[PDB]
């Protein structure tokens, strides 16, 4: 499907909804996001420990939508019967519902396409868009994976009432609400993001990530490298989104944005190779991460100068 990518499953679902329903500003605020996080506690619990944002909800993106556009994303929690009744009403009125689902029950990505034949289903929350409630069946779009599927009502209900690695899903649905959308300049959005990135020293979290990778030399458990691989797609997407904005709005950028994208893509390839035991190279991966940390710090400083 030709769905909006965003930079994570949440921003993908919000932007796809905004595109289909003509909600102003959402897409611009997503495409201009610039963020990095690292959580050492989540690393050792093999939770989603790095990338653009702590998930599944990007609460920083929510703050940006509220502050810049007067858009609130309201979380609805109800019992099973009420949640499906509310879905039917939302589909009748709007034709789409943003729902939090356990990816365990979804079929959005074929790892066999990357020669990975042994990937287990895990209980991880994932954002999707419900489009239809049929007879003992629902239709969902997974905009992040450009995928749609038909699911049994029993599987849909299980997926929405599941204990996951990131917490308990309880039929959570997400309403994009505005009393009145307010308009922002793309440079204002980027300046605020790059200034925040430097003030919170988000590049320092890249360094921390690299330092923790170096320490996994003697760790026989390589699951962290698969988790890291998936987590860092959000950073690749933010870099691609900034390149897209540069073209759409004729922006001045530092000249190494494509090179930074390429360095993140290389870190992902090295993590994936290490996960599948094609290498024994934690030091090399740590070094690439710590090098990109310095490059990203310099890049953010240069964006504020040239934008």
């Amino acid at each position: 499907l030709d769905t909006f990518q965003g930079y994570n499953c949440y921003s993908s679902a919000l932007g796809e909804y905004a595109k289909q329903k003509n909600i102003d500003q959402v897409e611009n605020i997503i495409l201009s996001q610039w963020s990095f996080f690292f959580d050492e506690e989540q690393f050792y619990k093999n939770q989603w420990y790095t990338g653009a944002a702590d998930g599944p909800v990007d609460v920083v993106l929510n703050e940006d939508l509220r502050n810049f556009a007067n858009i609130e994303v309201l979380e609805h929690i109800s019992s099973e019967s009420q949640a499906i009744d509310e879905g039917r009403k939302v589909l009748e009125k709007h034709g789409l519902q943003i729902v939090l689902m356990d990816f365990y029950y979804m079929n959005s990505f074929n790892w066999k396409s990357l020669s990975r034949f042994n990937v287990t289903r895990e209980h991880d929350p994932h954002f999707a868009v419900l489009t239809q409630i049929n007879e003992n069946s629902v239709h969902i779009i997974d905009p992040y994976y450009h995928h749609e599927e038909n699911m049994s009502m029993e599987d849909f209900i299980k997926s929405r009432n599941s204990m996951t690695k990131q917490g308990k899903i309880s039929f959570n649905s997400y309403e994009i609400f505005s009393n009145g959308t307010k308009k922002s300049n793309i440079k204002e959005l980027l300046y605020y993001r790059f200034n925040r990135y430097l003030q919170e020293k988000m590049f320092g979290k890249i360094t921390q990530f690299g330092q923790v990778v170096k320490k996994q030399l003697d760790n026989k458990d390589r699951k962290w490298a698969f988790t890291g691989y998936n987590c860092l797609n959000s950073v690749v997407y933010q870099h691609q989104n900034l390149i897209n904005l540069q073209k759409k709005f004729s922006l001045e950028m530092p000249p190494n944005l494509q090179e930074l994208l390429d360095n993140w893509a290389l870190i992902r390839k090295k993590l994936f190779e290490y996960y599948s035991r094609g290498s024994y190279n934690t030091e090399e991966i740590s070094n690439l991460i710590c090098k990109v940390a310095s490059s990203e710090e310099q890049f953010a400083q240069e964006v504020l100068k040239v934008l």
